Order: structure tokens, then sequence, then C-alpha cells
């Protein structure tokens, strides 16, 4: 459970089996499964990402509903309609529970104030390519779960991880 008193910071990312999460500005993949999974985790709760995976929603869809959207950026001009734009993670982490939702810059800021993890990884061979996001690597303060391979209704292998510290 989550006192509210309490400050948890959580990330969930999708991952290509080599750690891509990010090529040209956007997800290299699309996997029905995930984005139900990534809705059932974050529904509620805050969540946090960097300017450039604000960029990559499609305007329409922003801010993404049923959750407070905060977006880092260091940029005192840039805007982010329907949410707030703060400079650091000091301003962004206030609430109870916190879903830092990418990319891959916000990930490694933000690990070292996280207790949780979810991922899901997809397997595609999408081999890490020059400028590519990549997911947060995870030292042994980290104990994961891994669950067994799944089948998506598209054809592709996918398996999901919790991990968590202290
Ligand atoms: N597969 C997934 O789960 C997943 C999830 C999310 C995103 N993505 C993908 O990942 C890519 C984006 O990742 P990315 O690493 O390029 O960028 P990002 O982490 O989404 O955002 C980077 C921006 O965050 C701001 N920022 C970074 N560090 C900061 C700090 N210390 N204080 C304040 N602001 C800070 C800066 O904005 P300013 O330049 O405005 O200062 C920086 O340019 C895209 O391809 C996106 O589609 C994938
Ligand atoms: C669903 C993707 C995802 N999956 C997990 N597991 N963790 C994340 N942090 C995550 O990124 C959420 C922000 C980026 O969202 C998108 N970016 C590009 C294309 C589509 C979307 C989807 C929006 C809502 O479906
Ligand atoms: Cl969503
Ligand atoms: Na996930």
């Amino acid at each position: 459970l989550v006192p509210r008193g309490s400050h948890m910071v959580g990330l969930i990312w999708a991952q290509a089996t080599s750690g891509v999460i990010g090529r040209g500005g956007d997800i290299p993949w699309r996997l029905p499964e995930d984005q139900a999974h990534f809705r059932e985790i974050t529904m509620g709760h805050t969540i946090v990402m960097g300017r450039r995976t604000w960029d990559s929603l499609p305007a329409k869809v922003r801010p993404l509903p049923g959750r407070r959207n905060v977006v880092l950026s260091r940029q005192a001009d840039f805007m982010a309609s329907g949410a707030e734009v703060v400079g650091s993670l000091e301003e962004a982490l206030t609430s109870p529970e916190t879903w830092v939702i990418g990319g891959g810059q916000v990930y490694a800021l933000a690990l070292p104030y996280a207790t949780r993890c979810e991922v899901t990884e997809v397997d595609i061979g999408l081999p890490r390519e020059a400028g590519d996001a990549l997911a947060p690597v995870l030292d042994e303060t980290w104990r994961g779960e891994t669950g067994e391979w799944r089948f998506s209704r598209s054809g592709l292998r996918y398996r999901l991880y919790s991990y968590h510290r202290s």
C-alpha cells in the first residue's frame, strides 16, 4: 500500500529485447497489450514525462486522461497545454504516487529515487542504433520478477517484468 504522506516513485516502460525504447521521436513498434498494461498501472496517478515524450504524443491525445500530467523541460518558454511543465524532479515528485513514463533521459534521471519498475519486453529484433532512447540499466540493488513469454494478438512474443528495491 502507499501511505498518503509518502512519495513513491515508479518507472514504467516498454522495450525491445535490445533495450531500445525510442527511435526517430517515436516508439518503433505498437503492442496493444502494452498499451492496456500501461493504462492499468498508471490510471489515477501522476505521470511524469520528458519534454521529448510529450512531443511524441499526438496533440489530440495529450494530456493523457485520468492522470495528472507533468512534463520536464529546462526551456523556460516550453509550454504543454493541459499539463504542468517543471524544471526538475523535485517539483515533479510531489504526489504520493508518481509514475515516470519516459523517455530515456528522464528514466535515468529518476532512477535514484525509484523503488519500482514495471517493464514490458517485446521480442522484436531491433538492435541499438545511434541516437536511440534506451531503457535504464538496473543494478544489483534491484530485484526482479520475470513473467513467462506471452503471445500478443499482433503476433509478437512479450513478457512483463516487475522490479523492486528498498
Ligand atoms: N518505449 C517506451 O516505454 C517509451 C516511453 C516514453 C518515451 N519513449 C520514446 O523515447 C524517446 C524520448 O526519450 P528521450 O530520452 O529522447 O527524451 P525524454 O527523456 O522523453 O525527454 C528529454 C527532455 O527532458 C528534459 N529534461 C531532461 N533532463 C532534465 C532535467 N534534469 N531537468 C529538466 N528537464 C530535463 C529536456 O527537455 P528540454 O530539451 O525542453 O529542456 C530533455 O530534452 C522517444 O522516441 C519516445 O517515443 C518510449
Ligand atoms: C504505451 C507506451 C508505453 N508503454 C509502457 N509500458 N510504458 C510507457 N511509459 C509507455 O509510454 C507512454 C508514453 C508514450 O506513449 C506513446 N508513445 C508513442 C506512441 C504511442 C504511445 C501510447 C500512448 C497511450 O497508449
Ligand atoms: Cl494512456
Ligand atoms: Na510496462
